[PDB]
């Protein structure tokens, strides 16, 4: 399967139980895509099926893109994958939205 | 102490970029709470204190809890469970406030 690549939405602002990751996120929330790759709706999608592979691909595809870099480190991991799941709803919402009412 | 307890909330089903995590999250997901606590609404009232105060006091109160046996896997699993659920109930609570 390809994907797709969704239009760039704004970025999630997103509240941290550590004061630090708390203000490292607002700091550097820029340093993180603000578009996702999904698998198009077709009649086997949910939002479960949908997220899963979307957090997964867009996770992969930045590694294999950032490799103009480029020193994540284990903070920005998890700042990443927080931002890209937010934005994979956002986009399953997008999605199935439009395939519904089509 | 001034704090609500939540109803219950379905459990999220919670994604990882990595496939250990992602895994471990669905087969242990049953294991954390699904009950968050939280300072209830206000004219003060924003997504912002309402999540941090919600994570501040839910996750204490598993200190107090909890103790269960749980791994640096489990603790990191809470905590973010907990970031999550918080999130949801504040769009629950924001929502029944202005409602009414």
């Amino acid at each position: 399967g390809g994907y797709m690549l969704g239009s760039a939405m704004s970025r999630p602002i997103i509240h941290f139980g550590s004061d630090y990751e708390d203000r490292y996120y607002r700091e550097n929330m820029h340093r993180y895509p603000n578009q996702v790759y999904y698998r198009p709706m077709d009649e086997y999608s949910n939002q479960n099926n949908f997220v899963h592979n979307c957090v997964n691909i867009t996770i992969k595809q930045h590694t294999v893109t950032t490799t103009k870099g480029e020193n994540f480190t284990e903070t920005d991991v998890k700042m990443m994958e927080r931002v890209v799941e937010q934005m994979c709803i956002t986009q399953y919402e997008r999605e199935s939205q439009a395939y519904y009412q089509r």
